[PDB]
This record gives C-alpha cells, structure tokens and sequence, in this order.
DNA sequence: ATCTGTACATGTACAGAT
DNA sequence: ATCTGTACATGTACAGAT
DNA sequence: ATCTGTACATGTACAGAT
DNA sequence: ATCTGTACATGTACAGAT
C-alpha cells in the first residue's frame, strides 16, 4: 500500500508526456537535419533514442530525454587504455580529427549551437559544457523545464571488444540465443570528457551499450510473455523506479552523494535481475520484499566497494578511484536509515 | 523408459548426417548457382532450408531434405480462391522476367513450375559426380524431387516459392495464436517476416487449375520449432530440457510406421501431426507441462487430442483458421475412423508398432 | 582507378559422441 | 561431462567489371 | 537515399466488476 | 482494495514509393 502510493506519485501523466514529446521531437528532428542535408563531417548520423524515458522507467515528470547521434565508422582499430576495460583509443571525412574525442565533440557542439541560434519558435538554449559528460545538453522551456542530452557516438559493426567477453551474463535469464543475437548488434563509443589532466584525457572514448540496455528493459522476463497483454505483470521496473527515486531524494538532500548517479542503481538491478531470473521472484504481490532485497543487494555493493559494469566485468564503478570510501558509508547509513524507519524521505 | 528407448532408435547418427549433408549440399549449391546464370527467369532466387531435418525432428535416418528456392516478387496483388483461406490467384499491376508466365495479369503456376523443372532436369544431367535423378512429377506437389543414391537413398524436395514482403493475407489475421505461449512481440515480429506462395499443382480439372497458389509458412514453422518454450532458456545449455520435440518425433514415427503398412492411410502426412502438436503446444504453454520425466503422459495427451480431431473431422490449419485439413472434402470418414482404430489399438497395447 | 555480387571468415547454438 | 560436425547469421575481401 | 504509411508494442486514464 | 476492458497517446520497424 505504501510503495504502491509512491509509484502513483512517480507516474508520468499522459498529458505531460504529449506536451514534452512534441517539443523535444521538434528540436531533435531539426538538429538531426542540420548534421545531414548540410555538408558536415557527420553526414550519415542516425538517431537512436536511449535512457529512462524510452525504457518506460522515467519517474516524476517527462523532463529529461537522451538521444544518441550515431555515426558508422568502418574498420577502426581499438586499443584499450591501460587495461581499464571501458576506455579505448581509436585508430585507422573525419580526417580533421588517432581519432581525437575532444576534437570531434567540439565541432559537433559548434554545429548544434549554431542551429539552436536559428530556432525561433521554442525557448531552447545550450547548457554550458560539463566535465565528464559526452553530451551536448539542450535546456528547453515549454512553461516547464526539459533537458535533452545529445550524445555523440561512433558505431562499430565488429566483434565486441575482448574486455566484454565475460560481460552481459544473461545466459540463465534471457539465454544463449538472446545473448548471441545481442552481441551481433553493433557496439558504440562515446567521449570520455573528463577534465582531470590525466594522460590520454582528450583522445579516450568510452564503451556504450545503451541500445542493448534498452532491449533488456523492454525484454526483461525469462518468460516471453512477461508484462505483455497475455502474460503476467511483474514488478521489475517498479523496483527500478523506487530505487531511482530513493537515490534522487537522497541526492537532493546531501552534496556528499554527488558522485552517485542513477546508472549505479541501473547497474545494480541488472545484477539482481541476473541472480533472481524467475519472473515469479518479481511477482507484483511481493513488491516490498523485492524492493528490500534490492536495497540489501545495493548495500552489499557499498560494503564491499564492488559494482561491476554489467557489460565490462573488470570495470568497477565503485573503486576507490571513482568514489572515495567515506562517500559510500555516507550513502549506506542514509540508506539503512530510510530502510529501518519505513522510508520517511518518500513522503516529501 | 520404454519411450526413451524408441527415441534412441530414432536418433540420427552423426556419420550418416555427415555423408548425406555433404552430398545434398553439393547438388543444391549447384542447382542454385545455375538459377542465377544467363537470362534465367529465376535469377535472384534464394535458398531457404525448411522441414524436419532443419527443425531437428527428422527421425530414423537423414534421408529426406526439404529446400525452398524462393523468388521475391514485388508489386503483387492476391485474389483469394473461393474463400478457402489457403489458395490464391497472383496478379501483377505492371508490364519483367516473369512475363513469359503471365496470362494477361495472372501469373500461371504450372507454367512457372514447368520451366523451373526443365532447368533442374538439365542441370542434373551434367552432374557426373553423384548418382542423382529427378523423380517423376507427383500431382499435388509443388516440389521437384531429387533421388540421390549415395549408396543409401536420399530424397530432396526443391520447392519453388514466391516471396512477398507485404503484410500477411487477412485469412491469417486470427491464425498463429501464440499470444499466451510465445507472446505478442514474437507474434508481431513473425508477422513482419515475408510470406510465401507455392504452386498448388493439382490436376483436378477445376477452374484456375494451373494458376492457383498455396500459402506456405515453413520459415515461421522453423522458427517456432527452434524457439518453442514459454521460457527463453528452454532446451538451452543454461536452462531446462523439455520433451516437446520428443513428442513430435514419437508421433511422426507412429504415423510413419502405420503409413508404411496400410494403404488406407495415403491421405495422411506428417504435416497433420505437426499441426496437431502446434495446437497442443498452444493448449499447454508452460514448459512444465512438457517435463522430460512426463514423456509418456505428454505423448498420451497428444494422442488423445489427435483422436478427437480425427473423430470430429476438425484439424484447423495453425496459420489459416478457416482451412480444415480434416474436412470431408480432403479425407473420407472411413480413412479417419481407420486411423482412429489403429491409433487406439497402438495406445492400448504397448505400442507394438514401435518394435518393428 | 573505383565499384560490387560472390563468397570466404567468424562465432555459436543444437545435439550426437565419447 | 566435455568434445565436436552442421547449420546459420552477419562481417568483410577482392576478381572482374565499370 | 528520403520519406510516408501501417501495425502494434509500450504507456496512462477510468469506468465497471470482482 | 484489485482486475478487466476500452479509449487515448507515443515510439519504433520496415515496406514501398518517390
Ligand atoms: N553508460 C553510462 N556510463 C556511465 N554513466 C552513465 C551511463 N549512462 C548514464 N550515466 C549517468 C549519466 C547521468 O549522470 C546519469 C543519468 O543519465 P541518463 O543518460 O539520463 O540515464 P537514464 O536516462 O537511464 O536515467 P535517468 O532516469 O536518471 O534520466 O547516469
Ligand atoms: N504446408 C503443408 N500443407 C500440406 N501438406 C504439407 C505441408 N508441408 C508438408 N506437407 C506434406 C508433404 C509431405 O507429404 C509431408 C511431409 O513433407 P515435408 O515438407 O518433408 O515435411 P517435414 O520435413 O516437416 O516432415 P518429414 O520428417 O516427414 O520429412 O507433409
Ligand atoms: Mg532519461
Ligand atoms: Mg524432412
Ligand atoms: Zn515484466
Ligand atoms: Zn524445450
């Protein structure tokens, strides 16, 4: 009854979805046109929508949209940066860019920013660039505030990089056929736009599997009929929404939680879904246990400082390198706290 | 245990699989290549392997292969033949290498199949590598059948097909009722795939005899047989084994053995058993109603279901609901009651026909 | 010199074999 | 329980053509 | 090569029935 | 309270035409 009532609150309204979509769609379609019918280095860029709005796990409002502009590049040689798993250098139109991530992002951003100056019917500007974000972010204003991330991506049609050989461990959940077919899809690369000063900073790209993640979110049962009109509904997505909301609310309240992001929750629940594959373990009537064993799984990840990338097993999103220890026990007490008092933060 | 051992007899041997595939593939590759040559009307034809050997339900010996030579035919218009659901006239809206088979707008099936057949015959003459002849044409069959004598005997049905990429013909709207078993996304995807038309090729002196085509969904049946569980891991190396294909194999064998002894059964064919089990799989969607430890019971309910279809004279095509393969129009009641008796007799007496 | 239908190259599920 | 031939889907190369 | 048209998935919203 | 059935809305895949 409690968690159900929070999910009613988190539910997007049909009207809000329509108003945001037609304005987001107007901007994106025009932006896509410039990079094409104009003689840019990005002629051939194709649009692939990603993230929580398109996975139907957006909460609260339709105010954040993520779009990948992906560009096929033939026979690129990858070269893994210092064994990290997820970061690579790229080698062999694009001549003006070893292919520089920053050099290519800047021209892309230049093109976007120019075309936004020519938009006269929508209140839209280009947010100032952020370190560590490969996106060019639009800030739109219907009366309400909407944010669009335009992510630049390379598309390689080759065998996936060796670092993912043990990745995507869906074999007992979605199976070997699904896994083999998914690994036949392209894979993508996006700028590592960190501004730390470390060595190969400006030429490093990151592996992206947002297209695989979207398929999983929408094909998430061991039974083919899970959540379909002739199957049984499960509560896998509601748990992800609840865990996203609890992290959102904690991040509003505490600046110490700044190094956490919803992707950490997304990754943790891919692992849960793999360890509890049966749809009956995500039955709607057990929403509380499910949310709770998700909380405990997430605290075990904090306590051991271990949360491996679902596709890149050796890449630990929870290493000392990315999140100082103390940041983690801060989140652990805060989370054990909400847990052991019936989630007060959910009433605000 | 009794049925486990039948399956052991029925299992194909890798050695045989090997010697038979090496030959069969040689011939088919050579026939396909000749269809791309010169000013061939069939240039562009593409190969699709179908049937029980590629579904992995071929029993006893790998001695019968089925292959589809399908030709994409755009800008195509269908006239259902007399409300039968399965049979169609094919018309074109433009005036094409197929023109030599047109009869003002209407695409002649027997003319096309005849030209196809003459080419296979001519290319088989040039094969001096293996003992292989073209079997005398069989009425009702769209196939061109090769008999290969690699010591052992081997049949290959080369089926000629039109490939259309449009949405499926409305007589299938209510077909393929897999929503509760493989689900709606699977169904939507399957129905985006092409559909196929093969020559009906009967010689019954009925109107439009030589211009009637028949819907075929062999490619969809291939997908279903190799993706047959409600659970995605069914029969996979990290999932649980089921006995769905093992029931099919036992049913096919019972029919095969009886058909081998009793001429009364000429009207029957493995497609009848294959259809019945598609319905049984829809009736019982859960993989747990096909546990391997339940083989004798699973096989038994499939037999009961088949007897009911026989007795009530109703076995609806899985894809075309209004097309009844057990109508009086296609099989005498005496044919059906005869098979009913033999099935009931096998069932209530230890399946003595398995030991033959 | 560049283009492209044909076919080799690669990876793996399925299932027989040891 | 692992090793292994066939089938099949998709990436890529290049002799022969433009 | 680009774009429209079609089909049905995923949602939200709400009355009527359990 | 929840389940079921209809209406309403967007997202996405791809056939066919221009
Ligand atoms: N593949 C990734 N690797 C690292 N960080 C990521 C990745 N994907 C997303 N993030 C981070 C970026 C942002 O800080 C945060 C949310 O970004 P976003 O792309 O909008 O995700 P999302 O759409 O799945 O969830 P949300 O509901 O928060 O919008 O997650
Ligand atoms: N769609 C169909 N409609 C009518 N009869 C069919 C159909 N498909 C096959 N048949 C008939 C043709 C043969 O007489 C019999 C088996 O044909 P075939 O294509 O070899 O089937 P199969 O490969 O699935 O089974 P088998 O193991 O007996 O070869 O069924
Ligand atoms: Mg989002
Ligand atoms: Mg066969
Ligand atoms: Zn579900
Ligand atoms: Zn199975």
């Amino acid at each position: 009854d409690k968690l159900k009532k929070v999910l009613d609150k988190l539910r997007l309204k049909r009207k809000d979805i329509s108003e945001a979509a037609e304005t987001v769609n107007k901007v994106v379609e025009r932006l896509l046109r410039r990079m094409q019918k104009r003689e840019s280095e990005f002629k051939g860029v194709e649009q692939l929508n990603t993230g929580s709005y398109y996975e139907h796990v957006k909460i609260s409002a339709p105010n954040e949209f993520d779009v990948m502009f992906k560009l096929e590049v033939p026979r690129i040689e990858l070269q893994e940066y210092y064994e990290t798993g997820a970061f690579y250098l790229v080698k062999f139109p694009l001549s003006h860019f070893v292919l520089s991530a920053t050099k290519m992002l800047s021209k892309f951003r230049k093109i976007i920013k120019e075309e936004v100056k020519e938009i006269k019917d929508i209140d839209v500007s280009v947010e100032k660039e952020k370190p560590g974000s490969p996106a060019v972010t639009l800030l739109i204003r219907n009366p309400e505030e909407i944010s669009v991330d335009i992510i630049l991506a390379l598309e390689s049609k080759g065998s996936w990089p060796i670092s993912t050989k043990e990745g995507l461990p869906i074999q007992g959940w979605l199976g070997t056929k699904v896994r083999t077919n998914l690994r036949r899809e392209p894979f993508y690369l996006v700028p590592k736009n960190a501004k730390d000063g470390n060595s190969f900073q400006g030429e490093t790209w990151r592996l992206s599997f947002s297209h695989t993640e979207k398929y999983i979110l929408n094909n998430h049962g061991i039974e083919k009929t899970c959540c379909e009109s002739s199957g049984a509904k499960c509560c896998r997505k509601e748990c992800l929404k609840l865990m996203k909301y609890l992290l959102e609310q904690l991040k509003k309240e505490f600046q110490e939680l700044d190094a956490f992001c919803s992707y950490h929750v997304k990754t943790a629940i891919f692992h849960m879904w793999t360890q509890d594959p049966q749809d009956s373990q995500w039955d709607p009537r057990n929403l509380s246990s499910c949310f709770d064993k998700l909380l405990a799984f997430f605290l075990e990840c904090l306590r051991t400082e271990k949360l491996d990338h679902y596709f890149i097993p050796k890449f630990n999103l929870f290493s000392q390198e990315l999140i100082d220890r103390k940041s983690k026990e801060f989140l652990s007490k805060k989370i054990e706290y909400e847990r052991n008092n019936g989630f007060p933060i959910f009433d605000k």
